[PDB]
């Protein structure tokens, strides 16, 4: 239960206080985005840092299933975001003061927002797109994260180079909002 992550964050994310931690939430969200089944030939991920400290990672993957979980009574999506069972959005969402989940499948826009890992709403839908695609967009819990508060670009910076070379095709595109600093990893060897 996602109670468990909140009551030892420790033991889920890493190392709350020296900023490791912090990160590993990050690259925990690109994780799924690179192992995400995909919806044309290629795939792009998007990783932006906003100007209020929240990280967004969203990338044109087939989308996380929304539909009706026929054992669990809610969409698949909230399923996913909230159990526990390279650990899981789950755990980022519940260690997460606010996450904000955008999906596009099936001709249709899906939204749901969530404190500490709880649904605010169910998953709804908002309008129409010809495109596909997940969209996370999380704001860490400072009742988890102390010291170390604020992203560092360069960090995320090195890791998703490092990633870009392991996945070959694969877009990379690193945005920071609060300076205007961006960069672009794409591996084609
Ligand atoms: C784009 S962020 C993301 N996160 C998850 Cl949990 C799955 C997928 Cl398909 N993408």
């Amino acid at each position: 239960g996602l109670d468990a992550v909140r009551k030892r964050p420790g033991m889920y994310i890493g190392d709350t206080d020296d900023g490791t931690g912090l990160h590993h939430m990050v690259f925990e969200v690109v994780d799924n985005a690179i192992d995400e089944a995909l919806a044309g030939h290629c795939k792009e991920i998007i990783v932006t840092i906003h100007a209020d400290n929240s990280v967004s990672v969203q990338d044109d993957g087939r989308g996380i299933p929304t539909g009706i979980h026929p054992e669990e009574g809610v969409s698949a999506a909230e399923v996913i975001m909230t159990v526990l069972h390279g650990v899981g959005v789950s755990v980022v969402n519940a260690l997460s003061q606010k996450l904000e989940l955008v999906i596009q499948r099936e001709g249709k826009i899906h939204r749901q927002i969530y404190e500490h890992g709880v649904p605010q709403a169910p998953l709804a839908v908002t309008g129409e797109t010809e495109k596909t695609g997940t969209m996370v967009r999380f704001w860490p819990s400072l009742e988890t994260f102390t010291n170390v508060t604020e992203f560092e670009y360069e960090i995320l910076a090195k890791r998703l180079r490092e990633l870009s070379f392991l996945n070959s095709g694969v877009s990379i595109r690193l945005r920071d909002k609060r300076d205007g600093k961006e960069d672009h990893f794409h591996y084609e060897g």
